[PDB]
């Protein structure tokens, strides 16, 4: 393409991409398990184990039913004593209703405290498998969710495809024969997509299928998009006619109708091939003849007067007027297209358009409020020991004067 | 657009919308933090903490494996006596062994149910963590979902967009420049989209940018649809040929060809300008010669006899047979455009056509099943006390007769 | 379509759809609840359930927000016996001192004790509830995930769609007047759309509106595919130039533009109706005349050798030099389209083009680890008992001694 005269005649060069063919898919098929086997204690998680298998069967049910319905396409003395032998009755039951008082302790202790405790410590694993169970879902719903949302034709998640290929991304590149250009146009358009062929709702199971394309190169193909735009013929204004996107191989062009074709920001990519043969009269228009091209005088139409390209301004400012916002001066023209640059304002006038230039704002951030949490509540270790040492410096001194007593008799 | 005869001529006006510029995007930049930090007691929180910690990085992983990969573009007395002696020895040894009891107790209490309950406390602060934990990552995957599912070109969600302005959408309307028609169009398309440029993964952080468009409106600039149908001309049919879309803005008229443009309930968005300019002899279709306008005779194709817009039917009921189901009744037509009001029945029949109007269902809702619970067990106050008074009865009745016996000796 | 010679012409027959028009959709209404209400006891819950409560704020505050921005389109005896009456005193005090002992455990238990274990179980109730809430929230996720994530026209899920039909796809199939090949087409595409009409944040509820397409086919239409590629003419190569869709009915032909109309495997969906009449010399290259059909020489342009369709490809091996890889050997050709089987090899060169034939790899899975947890500590009970019963052995010894002296006196 003569671009050097091509832009005189009021063609701006746009955008330049590749060219790729689909292909066809290669297939990989996983299972994913959505319930965990949790072996050892069952009676302390039975519960909330339970809870969790409801959560998977209230997900996949929708899932099988719809495939279900879509199958087909799937002296005295003796006085004196008598007190005393009294007395010593008194302490003997004394002692047996201490035995009473502390047996009740026992019992308290045995059948009110250690039962509840035992009963609540199985609960506070239960709650614990709970939590996992709930963590181990939502690591499901970050890579399988969009399989599970809507059974056919969903995008596949990068964290799908680190499954798929254990972990590894040298792997995917060689075994499908990529590059990492293709990878990024791939991932770029959602080419990759999955299927569920089928689910069993009991086990928490689904067959998910999923579909990588293979994609072929055509060498030195590009394609090149035309942007025309008016220009100032002797006083009034014409536009020039071109298909706005061309092939161009080597020393050979054609036209293509990207009307079905996927554009990503490097490549087109197309089903099939659309390449069609361009006719001669054409070609010259392109070559360097820069006559015919059927250029049109325009008199009563809407016709662009400006183009746009990688953040760029191309404007005519020759035929009518354009100005700078906010520095409030115009813009000259002394060649058709001027080339508005970005350093100077980001907002141009030309015509009756404003053409906003985008611009970079100050960074943000998401997070929670960090929360600083307290101490648990800590029971004391029992006190009792110097009142015991007492009734054992008391006892003694009962045993002292027993033996006291012997000796005098 | 002189429509009191083109109907005449057998096109029908169809949608009309409007004519907007995408323009180039600004950009904005979040980090978005998935482990927030704790602070004080740690030996509680350890244990869910690290589970959640393990959550993250099997999110992230296959991120910044995917990013590296795609870096490149990223008397015998005395005998009676020695009984009694005796009988005493004997309870002095059962308080003694009393001791022994109460010790037990306190080994038992302070050995294995103390211990148990401080342990037992310290794992429910951690239980109330790790729950805490996992609703924080699950707001996040409703807000940053989509970008930690797949790395490139995703939909940036509204909350996503709430926190990039600070709850506050008045600046994110006055700062971008939109009305609320432009936001409107914007989120129903989705073309706000984001892409993540690095993470970090034992930090939990990812960089996430999200590009927001600049779309430019051109002034008094409309995008009209044009629906031709065949119309019966002295005994056969003729079908009127236009281009489908025309733009016009105000005495001007030119060609749309949208076939790469963003189409929204309202206005055409599209990339540059696809304006182009229209030739005399077609002008006229419009502006009232309607001659011309390459009629062409129908004799061995299929062709349209119905047209839809806007929930209505508008149809050729002239040359064919049109009649209304349920009613069991034809709709006669005396002009070559019929129009068809659904009041009448919601399924019309055009040739061998069913036309199926729209309508209303009833309400359905979705909800959990309401859960009443019942108490915690809660563990009674110790009821002892009443022998306690009586074990100090039976114990000052020993101290009377001991001092009865002194009185009397 | 006479594919006999138009094969020898140079075109070969691709994909075989269907023809149906949108219509307009039928429209139904459910307000779905984020938070469940739960009665009985409130203390225990209380905690948890405001901490989800949160949650859901943190989640609608954007939605209602948004949607506000939107409005507008929303002898020494004596001296003997004192000193046994001093020795009995010491017993009755120690016996009160070992009271003393019980009521300081009795303390203990029932104010350090009692209260924590009681206080803790309340908790532990809580913690159950904060782990149900989670669940439900998650379920609701994988719902109307979509819908809460950004509220203007999203996809729809498919456990939505069972919410709405109340767990019944026959009655999905029979209202909407789906077959089961509408059904598959219509989840494909994703036709299936909704919107979020207005939220509640303090309850918790979105009012989610759901569209449900009415489809309608237009009886014995048929879209078909031609995908035309080079042939030679004695020396030279030429192309053969056709609309690349074609519309055939019974006997009829006509063109369609299907530039904005959505293409499934079996059907091509079109809003109106975009058949297009066809002039005579055209339909003589479609039903037999195989002349004339604008043949056009190439001489500088990129013209296309091959066709893909259904895994197959065919190709000109005849003007140019094929080859098939890892076999390393050539395809002669003797016709003017040579068609490539797969069961040969899996990669064919066609000139400069490499074709990559799609594959299958084998099976993987996703799953947690399996992990075996152990028993909940135990809390074993008292063993006092022998200790008591010896206490009761050495008391009626003390008793017999006593009853010994009464005698004796
Ligand atoms: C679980 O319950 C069964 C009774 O069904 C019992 O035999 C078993 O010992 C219990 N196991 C545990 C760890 O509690
Ligand atoms: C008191 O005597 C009891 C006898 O059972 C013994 O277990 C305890 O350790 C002694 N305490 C002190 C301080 O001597
Ligand atoms: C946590 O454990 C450390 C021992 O590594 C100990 O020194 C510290 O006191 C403990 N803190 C708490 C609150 O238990
Ligand atoms: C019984 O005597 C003990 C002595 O230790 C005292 O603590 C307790 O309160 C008294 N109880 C009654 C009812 O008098
Ligand atoms: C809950 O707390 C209130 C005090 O606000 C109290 O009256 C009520 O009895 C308590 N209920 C339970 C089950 O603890
Ligand atoms: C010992 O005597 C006490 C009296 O309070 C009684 O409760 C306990 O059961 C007796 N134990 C044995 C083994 O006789």
């Amino acid at each position: 393409l003569h671009y050097d005269s091509l832009s005189k005649v009021g063609i701006i060069k746009g955008l330049t991409y590749n060219y790729k063919i689909k292909g066809s898919p290669s297939t990989k098929l996983m299972v994913v398990k959505l319930i965990p086997n949790i072996d050892g204690v069952r009676n302390c998680t039975q519960k909330q184990f339970d809870e969790y298998k409801n959560l998977v069967k209230n997900v996949l049910e929708p899932v099988k039913l719809a495939l279900n319905a879509m199958l087909d396409n799937v002296a005295n003395m003796k006085n004196a004593i008598q007190n005393t032998n009294e007395a010593v009755k008194q302490l003997q039951l004394a002692n047996k209703q201490t035995l009473a008082v502390i047996d009740t302790i026992r019992g308290e202790i045995n059948n009110n405290i250690i039962p509840v405790i035992n009963q609540l410590s199985c609960d506070t694993i239960g709650l614990s498998v709970g939590i996992k169970l709930t963590q181990y879902y939502s690591e499901i719903l970050t890579a399988f969710g969009p399989a599970l949302q809507n059974p056919v034709n969903t995008r596949i998640t990068i964290q799908a495809i680190s499954s798929v290929f254990n972990r590894n991304f040298d792997e995917l590149l060689k075994i499908m024969g990529y590059t990492s250009g293709d990878l990024y146009e791939i991932l770029h358009s959602g080419l990759i997509r999955g299927n569920i062929i089928d689910v069993d709702v009991e086990a928490g199971y689904i067959a998910l299928e999923i579909e990588f394309p293979n994609l072929t190169l055509v060498p030195n193909a590009v394609v090149q998009e035309l942007m025309p735009i008016s220009y100032n013929v002797d006083g009034d204004e014409w536009v020039t006619l071109v298909p706005r996107f061309v092939l161009t191989r080597t020393t050979l062009l054609s036209n293509i109708d990207t009307s079905r074709c996927t554009v990503t920001e490097s490549s087109v990519i197309c089903d099939n091939d659309y390449a069609l043969p361009m006719s001669y009269e054409l070609i010259g228009c392109l070559q360097g003849d820069t006559s015919k091209c059927a250029r049109e005088k325009v008199v009563s139409s809407y016709v662009p007067r400006f183009a746009l390209s990688d953040g760029l301004v191309y404007a005519n400012c020759l035929n009518t007027i354009c100005r700078c916002m906010d520095t409030d001066t115009p813009i000259s023209q002394s060649t058709t297209v001027s080339l508005l640059d970005n350093k100077k304002c980001l907002v141009y006038q030309v015509g009756d358009i404003l053409i906003s230039v985008g611009s970079y704002l100050g960074e943000g951030e998401y997070s929670a409020d960090n929360v600083e949490l307290g101490p648990p509540v800590v029971i004391d270790k029992i006190d009792i020991g110097n009142q015991l040492a007492g009734i054992n410096q008391t006892l003694q001194n009962a045993e002292d004067y027993i033996e006291k007593s012997e000796e005098f008799l």
